[PDB]
């Protein structure tokens, strides 16, 4: 029963990564794979490891009730439980809870950016893996903030030393956006699905793993505040307006996916179902079990084109009256990468700089693929360390 | 029995174009005369010959599914806060308009921005507009910006006339503003349906405008100048990469339309309220306390109304919401007219006044509609927003009457 | 009675403030200072010393609270019973929701008072303040329509008032404006703290004041004294372009407010944390800023059992923003409020809050002002920690006249 089904499926990702792909830095992706699984077995497993996993992710935990205490007092009892009283679970509103959050990380990071703790942990975490793994500084910083911010607010650090950077870093950004975990995405779990301690755990290897797959193939005046109210106000503004920009478009990929979902009907077997019959090798590989694959094949399509959400809420709909198959599911859901994230993405990069834009769509999907398949990689990672 | 005096409403609309036209003798007629024999040939098209309705009833139940997919992503991002229960816990007021309307302008919008990359769109009117250029003489530039603003979405509307815009002459600027004005955005034709509007009247109404828009265009200013070549034009690229691009923002822009409508709505709504408060205390003391701008307009417009075909009897309400459409907007005068629709019938209006309404409000035909007009074009064309600034009243009228003359047609056949 | 004293001590204080802060305390002109602060009193005593005054603001709130009404209307339409008495009886006290219940007042508000402005309502009353104060207190034209045109007005038509006058004005003009902007509140605002339950008559008073009392600590500050010397289409395009506009600020009022708030509950967290190590788990922002502004909160004329929730509240608003000041404000004024504060107390507060100066609004002055002219955008943030306190005193000025002339108590 030992996995060696752990070690196949990992030789056949990097192995596809190469069929996809050369010649890379082997000390690069060697080390970046090594602190990736020893980073996570050390945090799940050996000791001190989930003791300290414990405080670094309650103190968060706090930080979501402070953002609860927002939200109580904008949408006043519409986020209370008289909504489940009446509505039950249709009574838990997705943009009440998972948009509004947006603005208070935007915000709280923009506090802290003022100060320089966002920038202390990145230069520190930056300079590790640049001096570990050889790669440039740009990548190493802008993974540092993937960790702590999320996909759309990591570009507005790196935003000055993104401008002559080369191809090799700007797929490191997207890909480790895609598979980052932290602010937004981090958001809905803890207050719908409730797995307090899967946030940091998912966040601190989306990073490492990002420039992990992304690497396979690697090698005018403006206004400032003044105080920390201003960059406290501004921060909640930005957040706001791409709040808006999320909510809309997630809002119109579900519409779309329930379109083509009708056109197939037309042309009694939904999409959701191609997608689990098709992608039902990945799941086999990963190390789920064949019985539970074509599921799971779902929702990993699922996770191609619709966010995590509606396919965690099909996982949950499954969990509600195995153990490895469940948590290979649960950090396979867990990365904010899908088709909706990377439209944000690329606008949010063309607002940064549109003179490199235009080069820089020639990527796109593919920056799913290294998110994805470097987060699934974490996944099957977790599935040894049970 | 009686059809005669429909064609007495068609012969005063196209009779008050011609004295308001420029100049009566330089009016084209193989021009005019043709697009109005479309018009009336579709509306007895659609409406008459039974397999007209058939291929509406394609694209009503099509578009009813694809309003139906868009749900479902409404149900996700805002949970199930409108459902059955909603309506038993809230009663009448259960149906909220913001969270039950405003997002279809999102999902069309990012439909259309989808349609439009594919070629799809460009299709479409390409074979639309080659058709009303073989028929009625117009050139290519006018022809392709009145099949566009039948199906195409707002701000992605622009780019087939682009590179024409910045040259083209009064009439055939003055066809397109007559055109903008008598179209009907699919985002905002949703919204329509979400209302409670009827959804065949509301493609049918499409459709019409297109003939009807450069009938009262063409009939008010003719073409005199040359219909210049394609060779001789010299257009600049855009700068929409795939799919992925075009949903998005599609949405993105149909979020910041679904955001200006709704301020617009709430604004309007309140300040005629408050004009209402004030006209109905001045008018308190000469014995009409409950005076309001609405019966005003309905005084006012109760004439009109009745030529176009609709009894006397039912003038008194016709006119008001004609009058609103025209002094105030489009969505406004559909609020005030689905509370005659539902089952609560304060007053039961016939089948034909009910119809030849919900063609006579499709429209952004209103006083508002001018500084979108010109914002919008002086961005493309700031040599000729001097000019599109000056045919804004006139144009604001032929949209108006276009969408008249397409319901004294509907209101016409008995079928 | 017997107060008198103690606040015509409390205004002396604020005056030798402005003498002190003064950049030159000899630059000062009596005819100024002294007549301006005149106007002050006497419009305080005006609408609440003479009943025939109490009766002018009465009608002063039946007519804006008629206009709010108007817009609920609006709002009603817009989302239907969610909003409605249904609500209260699911939710109860949640059942009020700001951002579905004050911020649509925030829109509307934004509308009207651009579709006066097309009409030219607005270029007759500024008109006619502006030269009354322009013959009064002898300032130059400029200040003098921007002080009187802030009070109405909604931003970003605010600017566009005085949008001729920026660049070729003085250090003073410059200082007056943005001391003005900072003294007095626009109807954006103002309509949403009406929907929060806070007393609208107060407002009002308070609006008018920050108009003299703005140009008072403004000109009272700088000398000036170096010779100053001298689009919507239609009313439904203006309406419709004001909806817009006022709901662009909704979404950033509502935002910051949002984060305002949760970040407050983080502080409080860690302070809390902080004094847990000292001994006081239960340590919170209010009490330390209560402490701070305790001493200011006497000076005014607040009871000792009242004067340390005040200062934590007049705290809140100067170092984040007044709108969530009162939000915290009205859990006292409610007909279940454990402590229901005294009825001199409540009035005082409300034309101490009424106002724009805080730190949040000094990186929204110099920034819009630098989009017009950008020449002076480093004059701007020189007298941005000034001009917030030129602001402040005007409002803290209003807060006395207004204690001192409390004789009736209000709802
Ligand atoms: C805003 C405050 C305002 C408008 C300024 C102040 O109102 C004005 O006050 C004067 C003086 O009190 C009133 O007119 C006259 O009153 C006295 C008569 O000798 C005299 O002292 C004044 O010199 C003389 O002008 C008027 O109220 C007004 O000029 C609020 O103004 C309101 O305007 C409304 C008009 O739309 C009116 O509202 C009221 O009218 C209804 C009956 O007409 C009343 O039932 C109801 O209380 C109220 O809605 C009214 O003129 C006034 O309140």
């Amino acid at each position: 029963m030992v996995v060696l089904h752990s070690l196949l499926g990992m030789a056949v990702l990097i192995a596809i990564a190469v069929l996809l792909s050369k010649a890379i830095n082997i000390r690069t992706v060697a080390g970046a794979f090594l602190i990736q699984v020893a980073l996570g077995a050390l945090v799940l497993y050996v000791p001190q490891g989930r003791d300290m996993l414990g405080e670094a992710s309650k103190t968060i935990s706090n930080v979501i009730a402070y953002g609860n205490n927002g939200v109580d007092f904008l949408f006043g009892g519409l986020v209370s439980e008289k909504m489940f009283e009446v509505f039950g679970g249709g009574g838990f509103v997705f943009a009440l809870r998972v948009l509004p959050m947006i603005v208070f990380f935007s915000s709280l990071m923009a506090v802290l950016y003022y100060i320089g703790v966002m920038q202390l942990l990145i230069k520190v975490i930056g300079g590790f893996l640049q001096k570990m793994l050889g790669t440039s500084k740009a990548e190493s910083m802008s993974a540092a903030a993937l960790i702590f911010v999320g996909q759309t607010e990591a570009p507005l650090v790196v935003r000055p030393y993104i401008r002559r950077m080369t191809e090799s870093e700007l797929f490191a950004v997207m890909s480790g956006g895609l598979a980052s975990v932290a602010g937004s995405v981090l958001a809905g779990y803890v207050q719908m699905g409730v797995p307090l301690p899967y946030l940091i755990a998912a966040s601190f290897m989306a990073a490492p793993g990002g420039l992990l797959f992304a690497k396979l193939l690697v090698p005018n005046e403006d206004e400032k505040p003044t105080n920390v109210i201003d960059a406290a106000a501004s921060g909640a503004v930005t957040g706001a307006q791409i709040a808006i920009a999320v909510g809309a478009s997630l809002l119109a990929f579900v519409a779309l996916i329930a379109m083509i979902n009708g056109i197939i009907g037309g042309v009694d077997l939904t999409l959701q179902a191609i997608l689990g019959w098709l992608f039902s090798p990945l799941a086999w590989v990963i190390g789920v079990p064949w019985s539970e694959a074509g599921i799971a094949g779902s929702l990993i399509g699922q996770k191609v084109v619709i966010n995590e959400f509606v396919a965690y809420s099909e996982f949950v709909k499954y969990l509600k009256p195995s153990d490895t198959t469940k948590a290979i599911i649960s950090f396979a859901l867990c990365g904010f990468a899908n088709l909706g994230s990377i439209a944000v993405l690329v606008g949010g990069l063309s607002i940064m700089a549109p003179k490199r834009r235009k080069d820089v769509a020639r990527l796109g999907i593919k920056a799913v693929v290294a998110g994805s398949l470097s987060n699934l990689m974490s996944a099957v990672i977790a599935g040894l360390f049970t």
